[PDB]
């Protein structure tokens, strides 16, 4: 998709369990790490059951999940940045202007 070049800077929207990104929007964003999901309220937390498509089994839109079982939930999706991506923040929960 888009270049992870969005960078970050600030990220005082970013809750825990949760990556600091920003976008290209000017937005900070934040996800769910690899196997996480939203539980405390606009937060993260493992998620002991990780599917791909939705928070892309909390890797990045731009990194592509596979979807998994495992005894960790954070060692379950696997998530691919590629060469058209600057980088992939948390193991490829986000892509950001390298690292």
């Amino acid at each position: 998709g888009v270049d992870p070049k969005h960078v970050c800077v600030d990220t005082r929207d970013i809750p825990k369990n949760a990556g600091c990104f920003r976008d290209d929007d000017g937005t900070k964003e934040w996800r769910c790490l690899l196997g996480y999901k939203k539980g405390e309220g606009n937060t993260c937390v493992e998620n002991n059951n990780p599917t791909c498509d939705i928070n892309n089994g909390g890797c990045d839109p731009t990194a592509s999940c596979q979807n998994a079982e495992s005894t960790e939930n954070s060692k379950k999706i696997i998530c691919t940045c590629k060469e058209p991506t600057p980088n992939a923040y948390y193991e490829g929960v986000f892509c950001s202007s390298s690292s």
